[PDB]
DNA sequence: GATCTACTAGTGATCT
DNA sequence: AGATCACTAGTAGATC
């Protein structure tokens, strides 16, 4: 039950020219929060049939599973590669990604266990080799962070609320001029 | 697509990126009131920008924890001050404008301020950068990056003020372990 | 107030 | 150096 705070934290540019911010734990457990309070927005990475840490990546606002730039996806799952028992070593690995909603935690919790609702959100990619480069521009965008997992979800969520206030009033004024024409 | 018009607590932020790949975040209020909060609840880690003798927005600029002013990449400061120019009303087509920069932190409101109105602590903490002319290119890159997002400011600092009192907490924990381990040698 | 029970937790030690 | 693990050591309810 180490608290172990520390999340590590990168950022990898896209040639779309577009930043995105990817995520890991320090630890097994650290884990744990980081699915007990992850967003809608997150995507989990992690190698399938084998043990790895859990490498999560966070898509812009409104943003979509599918619309991962080929690059950045590339990002993440090297990363679970180099930290993977087994995949730092091994050639042609398999990392699974699903968002963060699509993960269920199992009963027998376990640490470093997840399930997902539905198989068919679980998609899959494949590492051919150890690549050196991705790795090393990664570390220099690597930060130590000790979030309040808890405390951000909730900002969001409040941005989010406002963000939905703001449309839905605008949609409500609409029907008001539109009644009167 | 943010198709969205006006409404009160509206923040744009954009994004720059370094030579050395860190991406960096640019956040600006055009609103004479929106600016007055990002005023109350700007961070330590904030690089106020803004058109001198001019009327303009409030261009904010976010370093990475623990990083300092000076080490600002030329290549992102540069977009600060294009940015805050365009969206100043006579700045957006004057050449040879000056835009002050200074940290949040030296920000001051007297009592004589107004909304949208701001002093400074120190004065020699204020720096001065002087733009030539539009260079649109690097506009298009920057809107490219635009959202508008309506944030809990108060909250959001909040959150930052608290991974730091954790990163406090877990230094003094390693402190403490180290002397602990220190009374053991030789007991 | 006195055991009593059940829970964190700080300490030692032995696996990988 | 690190983590699981293993007794002791201590705190919290709670309980009669």
């Amino acid at each position: 039950h180490h608290s172990s705070g520390m999340v590590f934290y990168f950022t990898s540019s896209s040639v779309n020219s577009s930043a995105y911010t990817i995520y890991m734990g320090k630890d097994k457990y650290e884990n744990e929060d980081l699915i007990k309070h992850g967003w809608p927005e997150d995507i989990w990475f992690h190698v399938d049939k084998l043990s790895s840490a859990h490498v999560y990546l966070r898509l812009h606002k409104g943003e979509n599973i599918e619309d991962i730039p080929k690059e950045v996806l590339m990002d993440c799952a090297h990363l679970v590669k180099a930290n993977s028992i087994q995949g730092c070593k091994m050639n042609n690995v398999n990392v699974v990604y699903t968002p963060w909603s699509n993960l269920k935690k199992t009963a027998d919790m376990d640490v470093g266990q997840i399930g997902f609702h539905r198989q068919k959100d679980v998609k899959i990619v494949t590492v051919e080799k150890k690549v050196n480069e991705i790795l090393n521009r990664l570390e220099k965008t690597k930060v130590e962070r000790f979030p309040d997992l808890a405390a951000e979800k909730e900002c969001r969520d409040r941005e989010e609320r406002n963000e939905k206030k703001a449309q839905i009033q605008e949609m409500k004024k609409r029907e008001k001029e539109e009644m009167k024409k």
